[PDB]
């Protein structure tokens, strides 16, 4: 059970190729402490985990999540330890290969929102749908950090204050990971 943390691009996932929202268009609807699915590249069949919180902080919208899919963790761990392809774009001989592989191959966190037309009015249903781990499409700076404890993960971001991290982590620790439903990811290898 891994944690992920980082700053999100907020996107609408539209006939358009892409719409990147300014964070101030959605901050009225934060924080979100109920679990949203975490998927790969906005694919609904690639659920790998669950969000733990979405928070407005000074330097953007920060996401903390849990990567919990057994099939995904088993596959990513095996590739990290045995695949020269997965290791090719990472530094030689990392101490924590799984964490480095995810940091390199899935560096972008994106938060799916409804369209701004509804955000300015009064939305009827949920404003956010999922967070995705992304290999393309990154607009803002910083990248995702993966690690085995949420404190370490969030403390890697210098732009998150001591008090911001404490607010973020206040909720993260209150979440019990094993009682999260199993995400739907299946290994491509079958
Ligand atoms: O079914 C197929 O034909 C197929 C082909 C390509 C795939 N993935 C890619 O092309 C691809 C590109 C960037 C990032 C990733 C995810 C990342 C997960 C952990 C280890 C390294 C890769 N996948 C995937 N998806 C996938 C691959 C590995 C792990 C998880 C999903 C499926």
């Amino acid at each position: 059970g891994l944690y992920v943390g980082g700053f999100v691009d907020v996107v609408s996932c539209p006939l358009e190729q892409e719409l990147y929202l300014d964070p101030d268009q959605v901050t009225d609807y934060l924080p979100v402490t109920e679990p949203l699915p975490i998927t790969i590249e906005h694919l609904p069949e690639t659920e790998v985990g669950w969000t733990l919180g979405l928070f407005q902080v000074s330097h953007g919208i920060f996401c903390t999540g849990a990567i919990t899919s057994p099939a995904f963790l088993e596959l990513a761990s095996r590739l990290a330890d045995t695949s020269h392809v997965a290791r090719a774009p990472v530094k030689n001989l990392p101490k924590e290969p799984l964490l480095e592989i995810l940091h390199t191959w899935l560096p972008g966190l994106s938060l799916s929102s409804i369209h701004p037309r509804e955000l300015s009015q009064t939305p009827s249903g949920p404003v956010f749908q999922h967070v995705s781990l992304c290999a393309l499409g990154r607009r803002r700076g910083t990248v995702a950090v993966y690690g085995h404890d949420a404190e370490w993960v969030v403390s890697r971001f210098s732009s998150v204050s001591k008090s911001e991290r404490a607010h973020i982590l206040q909720h993260v620790s209150s979440c019990r990971l094993e009682d999260l439903s199993t995400p739907n990811f299946v290994s491509p290898l079958e």
